[PDB]
């Protein structure tokens, strides 16, 4: 009934601590193949900014991304709808918002290293395997994981 | 391998904040009749201090408490050990802990409000369920929980 979208970061007052502390949870739950000490880690970490998606005071959802000026694009981290909320378009909104908060601020590439269950979703945000920045700018500066596959967005206007 | 003792709260240290998100973790996982966002507030609460039990990194038990010099005891809000860990005589250390903790602090009374199933384990920390510290000085002062059953003990030197 009522909805928010709200860029947050670790750069700390009441309110978005509790969004912090809602998006680590939201999260360690739904990615199982992320310890719950790391996402504390990386949701915390002042370099890291986070999309949240509020509903009602409470957060149901969120994008965890690393913004790289000098490289050029954005590495996506941990990106979630809770359970309850799935399948109702949040999670193409939550996309859709990141893509327009990137062009005001001129980056037009997305990365992110994809779990195997959700390159689905990755690919219906424009995602692709196939990667048009050139190796040179993302190896190193972008977190390898563990059996995920590395997919790209280039945005536009 | 390694086990902490640490006494925690919110009075920007990096390590005491995973730390702090890692006890909510804990707590939320272990409490279902207490929401997630009500755990937040209080662990985050300065006035809330809480003992974080380590294991290699990362925490697995503590609990969180008010302490109230001005009335003669502490108010025992959460405690919990992570799954994995239970049984193992480590909710026993932490309290003997805190034990040690608040005779070195001159308040010899605790308090607590039990919830149906743990009844069980503070029997054992000699806990109770007759007071011997008078109704007025705790009521309205500390929180009652619904459903749970009041509960308090003396410590030793
Ligand atoms: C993946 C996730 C973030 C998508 O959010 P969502 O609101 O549930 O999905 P949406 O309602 O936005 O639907 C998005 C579209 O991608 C599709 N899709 C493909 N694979 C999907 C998948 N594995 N999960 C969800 N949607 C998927 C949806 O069907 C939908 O298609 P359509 O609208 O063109 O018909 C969410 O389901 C989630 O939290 N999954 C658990 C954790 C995770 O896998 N994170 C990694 C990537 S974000
Ligand atoms: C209850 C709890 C806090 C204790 O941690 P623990 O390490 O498993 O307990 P211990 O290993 O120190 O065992 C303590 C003694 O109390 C007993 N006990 C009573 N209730 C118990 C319970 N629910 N779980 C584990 N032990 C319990 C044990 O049998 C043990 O007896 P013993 O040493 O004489 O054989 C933990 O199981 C927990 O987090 N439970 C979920 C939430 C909760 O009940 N919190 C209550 C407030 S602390």
């Amino acid at each position: 009934k009522v909805i928010e979208f709200h860029v947050v970061g670790n750069s700390p007052n009441k309110k978005i601590l509790m969004w912090l502390v809602g998006l680590q949870n939201v999260f360690s739950h739904q990615l199982p193949r992320m310890p719950k000490e790391y996402i504390t880690r990386l949701v915390f970490d002042p370099k890291h900014k986070t999309l949240a998606l509020i509903k009602d005071g409470r957060v149901i959802g969120g994008i965890c991304f690393r913004m790289f000026p000098s490289q050029g694009f954005t590495e996506i981290v941990f990106c979630a709808v809770t359970s309850n909320e799935q399948v109702k378009g949040y999670g193409t909104h939550l996309m859709n918002h990141l893509k327009e908060y990137h062009i005001k601020h001129d980056i037009l590439n997305f990365l992110t290293y994809a779990d195997e269950y959700a390159i689905g979703y990755f690919k219906k945000q424009g995602f692709s395997k196939e990667i048009k920045i050139p190796k040179t700018k993302y190896v190193g500066y972008i977190k390898d994981y563990e059996g995920a596959t590395l997919m790209g967005c280039e945005l536009n206007p």
